[PDB]
């Protein structure tokens, strides 16, 4: 490449492995949103909650895919594994599987960051500064948030909660 | 002081006095606000209604600091102690708290205005009456309808209430 | 906590000790400017000065909660040391302090900063980054300059330099 | 009269008589105007501040005047004393006459105040509260700064200081 500089073969790995993660909860996200349009469901403010996610998570390996393209990388595509539920019970339980997918996509990050410090790459440690570590915070501050309040909203009056959290709450 | 008439050592070191409980007040609502605001607390509403607090107890000490050096006064300025709380329970016991802070900052108030009357000083008084002695009713009678309107939210599904409360009268 | 990731006990801790020392210079810069607005001091671009110091470092504390919140970590205040002068000499003088406040600042931002890059805490060294460092830097700077004029206008015609200084150089 | 009602004699008596003492202010300032626009003086802000005061003091007697009319008091003037000096100095010297005058005005509204409390008359309280209390406190802590600010520019080079005073400071 005539481009490439200061851009370890490992990085350009991790970053096609990162895009393929990317890929992955993109489509989880897809899953869960349209789990909560059916009719049996039938959450419209959880299932617009999640496809904005499956919108977000698109941005970031299109935005991965970007850098790869501009530090001289090049771009190897995975299958993309299907999500690991088909069907995604309460809200309660699908912001838990939502907040256990960001966790991962925030180690991930985090991971290739220490490997990209290791590799002494700035570029790569500013990048990943600007674009992600702050929106993962962010994200994950907002489902801790959401799941403390449907923890509170809980009990014997229980399907009751949900539909308030979805109604007062989340847009619609 | 040139400028200084009518304006006793005792009221003067009792706006000093006064300012520190501002101070303190101040402290404390950042210290609601802040709490309203964790993962595990999440109560945006009611964050938002003590953060406010901290800024309208900030203007009060503002304006007897300018007052203060209207006189001929000079400000000195105490340590501020820590808040009585770290942890500040659910809505109900934060607002029982903010209601006994109120009750001792209008005692405060009440006191300095005693005084002041009895240096007949009717700048003073007139001072206290014009920014601060409206002000705190207002506060209070608020905190009384909050403090009525969760008591009615209490009880079995009390989670519940919380939750709506901060959805349905707190601004967010 | 159900958000916490990545996000060392000794920062979260270093983090309410910066806290404590931002509110602590936020009530430094309270004091400054309260005192250059006395009868007897009687500059009131010096005082506007101070008093945005005041909201500046407010604006930090605010935000050093903000995420502290964000990470997970739990806000601990301790009371807040009262400032290291009742009177704050000239304008040189109180500048010269103003300056030694923002070194130690920046120090303890700096230190935190090693701290966060030893824990391998990206977040925290971008967050600090984007948000302190450059603010700081800057702030210093103009400090300087201000120093360097005030020294300029000194000697035996030295109380008419502290007026155009304050009309001419600050905004008022 | 048909509309009087606790409105003492005493009271009247001494709303006259402040009125006096507000006509014979708005005339010293009125001397004090012309006197900063001679050719041998030439001070246009000094003028414009003391032309500004001469206006402040008559909306004074005014109010003192509207207000005897609506308690049913009868307003009697007497003769209006000559301002006490023909030449009034330089700015500190004249600056300095303004603030004995304007602790004068202070100290007959406060004795007004005395004797309506005493008279029990709490619309006269609040009348004075209202309109002059708060203006006076205001008036003497502008002239404070102003003296300070001649004092700081005093000294050897003190033609120079007067000059700049005017010109950043006064408004022109």
């Amino acid at each position: 490449s005539q481009i490439r500089q200061n851009y370890s073969t490992d990085v350009e790995a991790a970053v096609n492995s990162l895009v393929n993660l990317y890929l992955q909860a993109s489509y989880t996200y897809l899953s869960l949103g349209f789990y909560f349009d059916r009719d049996d469901v039938a959450l419209e403010g959880v299932s617009h909650f999640f496809r904005e996610l499956a919108a977000a998570k698109r941005a970031g390996y299109e935005r991965l895919l970007k850098m790869q393209n501009q530090r001289g990388g090049r771009a190897l595509f995975q299958d993309i594994k299907k999500p690991a539920e088909d069907e995604w019970g309460k809200t309660p339980d699908a912001m838990k599987a939502a907040m256990a997918l960001e966790k991962k996509l925030n180690q991930a990050l985090l991971d290739l960051h220490a490997l990209g410090s290791a590799r002494t790459d700035p570029h790569l440690c500013d990048f990943l500064e600007t674009h992600f570590l702050d929106e993962e915070v962010k994200l994950i501050k907002k489902m801790g948030d959401h799941l403390t309040n449907l923890h509170r909203l809980g009990g014997p009056e229980a399907g009751l909660g949900e539909y308030l959290f979805e109604r007062l709450t989340l847009k619609h």
